[PDB]
């Protein structure tokens, strides 16, 4: 599999998806259909989301880490896959949650080929590959702000800080491609609890590169051996190489 | 002019700034046009929006206090209206923000007679009026919710809190709406420098009041006398009856 397989495989999950939510209305949604593979409850659109992508999934050679389900299948390229990030936004009606998608040669993110990320809510598509990051078949790459004054993402602002504007939209894949875009001059997950799993972080993290983004875990340590195939806990520091070690040395 | 009059303003505006908005590039939308009469700069999708409410409150009895060109008029109906509330995710394409319309039988806000916020990316429509709150005609009220381990908005996390979640999506308008809905528990603006105004602000709260919510300022004193000007500023705390006077000793 190259990316350009990846590519077709993605959008071709991600109109699937994109379907099967649609139809639901809040009601359905919210509904608790039992206890996920992550710990915590899969609902019925993140089951119908799981559903419609390891239909189109499965029929490759593909390990999948995917939320709800587990670890899948036993070929050799890595899927880490989030069936629908911002579940709790999408049971509501509100237009932030994503499919995002994560493909490596090996079951580390080191490997990693491909990363895509579908804005169920809009139809905004990201994905990064060996050519570019991108957004709606344009090129995209991180701002290049280095104060601490400035467009920040954060999980979660324990302190007085000094960001220019604060958010949080509830859904870590999409608001990585939110830094890579440059719409958020940085994004931080910097919970002592590491509470992200490699499919929340996976292609964003991905993507968040190839726009030109440095990400790394809280002290800076690379992102390289994160796992798939095990469960894996993740904190992130993404920003561009210069405002990168004044968000390091904020926080420390 | 009647609670049945305002819904029907609020629509033509809606629909006529929701027109304005979807056909401008974000290209065209970030460019900076002037200094808006409250104190930031008006940006190009704020004053087309500002434009296009005004074309037809020009038409009715009213002073307006509106945020770019601040106050216009002297017609005995009071209106306060964000043309655009959360222009920083319209210039990005992030899909949360509206249209704020708060009318008044005066100056203050306890005189309010009606409050309608419609999403100008999803089209969700919120409004109040004596027969109480709806989102897209359907009648809504607050969370339920009595336990500080919760789902809170809150502008700003400045401290160590124990909510079940926090976001932060960058239109208090709207935010104000998803806790009028219960899609949230609570809805708090506690940043010292009192950055709100009124409208900002007046719609949510009147819209969530008639929800069900208690809506009062940081102290957990009434917003009645909230202005309708452009001097006027404020601080939110938005709760169910049993869960209010909770946050209100948390903030302490
Ligand atoms: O992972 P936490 O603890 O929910 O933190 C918030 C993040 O959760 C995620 O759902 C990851 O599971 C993200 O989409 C969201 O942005
Ligand atoms: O940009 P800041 O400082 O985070 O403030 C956010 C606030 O911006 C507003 O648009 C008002 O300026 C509100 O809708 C939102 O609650
Ligand atoms: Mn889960
Ligand atoms: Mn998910
Ligand atoms: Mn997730
Ligand atoms: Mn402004
Ligand atoms: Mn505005
Ligand atoms: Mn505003």
């Amino acid at each position: 599999m190259d990316e350009r397989d990846a590519l077709r495989i993605s959008r071709e999950i991600a109109g699937e998806v994109r379907k099967a939510i649609a139809s639901m209305p809040l009601r359905e949604r919210v509904k608790d259909v039992g206890m996920g593979k992550d710990g915590t409850p899969t609902k019925a659109a993140d089951r119908v989301a799981e559903d419609a992508a390891l239909e189109i999934l499965r029929k490759e050679r593909v390990t999948v880490v995917t939320e709800e389900s587990g670890v899948l299948g036993e070929g050799d390229v890595f899927v880490a896959l989030d069936p629908l990030d911002g579940t709790f936004n999408a049971t509501r009606g509100i237009p932030v949650y994503s499919v995002s998608l994560c493909f490596s040669y090996s079951d580390k993110l080191k490997d990693a080929f491909f990363g895509y990320v579908y804005n169920l809510a809009t139809g905004d598509e990201y994905y990064a590959d060996s050519s570019g990051a991108y957004r709606n078949g344009e090129r995209i790459e991180v701002s290049d702000a280095e104060e601490l004054y400035c467009n920040a993402i954060i999980y979660y602002p324990d302190r007085k800080f000094p960001f220019k504007r604060m958010r949080i939209f509830g859904s870590a894949a999409t608001e990585l491609c939110f830094f890579a875009d440059g719409s958020f001059d940085c994004f931080l997950d910097i919970r002592p609890g590491k509470m992200l799993r490699i499919y929340d972080a996976a292609a964003g993290v991905f993507i968040a590169e190839k726009a030109g983004g440095k990400v790394t875990e809280l002290d800076g340590e690379s992102l390289g051996n994160k796992k798939f195939d095990m469960q894996e806990r993740l904190n992130i520091v993404a920003a561009n190489e210069k405002l990168h070690p004044k968000l390091l040395e904020l926080i420390k």
